[PDB]
């Protein structure tokens, strides 16, 4: 009943809109938005977005092994 | 170490999958054809790979 | 001449020194402020420590493969 | 999947590295000493293992 996890939820879903924009699928992310029934303010930092820089740290180190 | 392109190819697939496990598959219906994907489509067990590890790196720098 | 990573390698000493106070190494944490001649707030979240908290899911990301 | 106990070692080792790469090594040596190090000790190129990883991750966030 008390979210855990509310703020990482949201801003997965900001930072994957962001992302849809960036790869050119902006049908994928009008669409995204709607179908989750978006409420806040959309603010985009610079490019490259949020979820691609993060994604190549985490894909680095998921790839990396002891 | 991972070549860009398969990073890239990874993330499609993996925000495809977050978004049919968010409800929302007009959109990752939609992202596909987007981003003419040709390849096998597979995904696993909701909520998916992305959110399971953007949610535990995220609430580290909250 | 213009630091591009200051901001991390400031909050790596703080979050290390922290590390050590929690791990019983008070004298190595001492020790460690006086040597890199630390100038700032020491301003200390609740246990476990930042360091201790970002390792376990690093860690667990670093092992994790493909 | 790790084991706890591995995490914390590793976690020590580490930290143990950064003190000598960043220029604390009586800290560094007084750290063996207070946590009982008895394997042992190994290291590589300065700055370490934990800078590198922790700025790549910290820059992010920002």
């Amino acid at each position: 009943a008390v979210p855990s996890d509310s703020q990482a939820r949201e801003k997965l879903a900001l930072y994957v809109y962001e992302y849809l924009l960036h790869v050119g699928a902006q049908k994928s992310a009008q669409t995204f938005l709607s179908e989750i029934r978006w409420e806040k303010n959309i603010t985009l930092g610079e490019p490259p977005g949020f979820l691609h820089s993060w994604w190549c740290v985490f894909w680095d180190l998921y790839c990396a092994a002891p």
